[PDB]
């Protein structure tokens, strides 16, 4: 078993809570409320020839628990950060919370952005091509998903497990 410990980094409303609930419980609730706080959930996945046990950090992405985020992110493995497909102020907020994951977290932290709601595509505000350069721009990985219907919600994490010896 070799325990990783991922936060997740975004503004409200982009499915944090709902990509973790995906992943761990595989389940959908489109009246899921917004965190205060934090939520932790944890997966094993098998990877090559050892285990990945997830300790997931599921922060609260409202305003007011900012001032409670390095707390999460440091010592952290890894760190998802969502954007939600739709509205592309999501996508600078992915900006600044970058920045202060490369000032105040562990020098080699393992950075996915997760480009979120998919499924609402016929709303996207934010093409895939601009997400694909940021993501190679910063040494990340980016795959659009969807918690709702299970797109790439399994593959994001694969990502992580794959950039780890
Ligand atoms: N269509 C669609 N809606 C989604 C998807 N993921 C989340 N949502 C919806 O978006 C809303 C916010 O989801 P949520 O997971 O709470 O986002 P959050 O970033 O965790 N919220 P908070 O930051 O406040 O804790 C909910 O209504 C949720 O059902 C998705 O892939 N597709
Ligand atoms: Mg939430």
């Amino acid at each position: 078993i070799r325990e990783l410990k991922v936060c997740l980094l975004g503004d409200t409303g982009v499915g944090k809570s709902s990509i973790v609930c995906r992943f761990v419980q595989d389940h959908f609730d489109h009246n899921i409320s917004p965190t205060i706080g934090a939520s932790f959930m944890t997966k094993t996945v098998p990877c090559g020839n050892e285990l990945h046990k997830f300790l997931i950090w599921d922060t609260a992405g409202q305003e007011r628990f900012h001032s409670l985020a390095p707390m999460y992110y440091r010592g952290s493995a890894a760190a998802v950060i969502v954007y939600d497909i739709t509205k592309q102020d999501s996508f600078y907020t992915l900006k600044k919370w970058v920045k202060e994951l490369k000032e105040h977290g562990p020098e080699n932290i393992v950075m996915a952005i997760a480009g979120n709601k998919c499924d609402l595509s016929d709303i996207r505000e934010v093409p895939l091509k601009d997400a694909k350069e940021y993501a190679e721009s910063i040494g990340a990985i980016v795959v659009e998903t969807s918690a709702k219907n299970a797109i790439n919600i399994e593959e994001l994490f694969q990502g992580i497990s794959r950039q780890i010896p």
